[PDB]
């Protein structure tokens, strides 16, 4: 529900981000804080590209 | 997890698979070995286009 969009759930487990995620941008998704519209634009293109 | 982008979740308790799928294809799914990258592409265009 977090990650929302920038993501996809591999089965394995984990969550292949589509975006650069540096520790800061990691650390901002643990507490929760994070937000899906700073990286939408990125991550929706690695995805369907 | 398995089928991943693929295919969709009609609802009614089955997976809309986007792409041509022989048999063959299918049995690659019941067991598990099933790749996504391989019809990603082809899937990918039926879904938004
Ligand atoms: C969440 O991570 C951010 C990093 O940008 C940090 O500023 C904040 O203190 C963290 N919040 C919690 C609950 O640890
Ligand atoms: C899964 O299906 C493939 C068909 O490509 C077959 O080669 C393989 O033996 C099957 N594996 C299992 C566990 O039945």
């Amino acid at each position: 529900r977090q990650l929302r969009e920038n993501a996809e759930d591999m089965g394995n487990g984990c969550f292949k981000i589509y975006h650069k995620c540096d520790n800061a941008c990691i650390e901002s998704i643990r507490n929760g804080t994070y937000d899906h519209d700073v990286y939408r634009d990125e991550a929706l293109n690695n995805r369907f590209q």
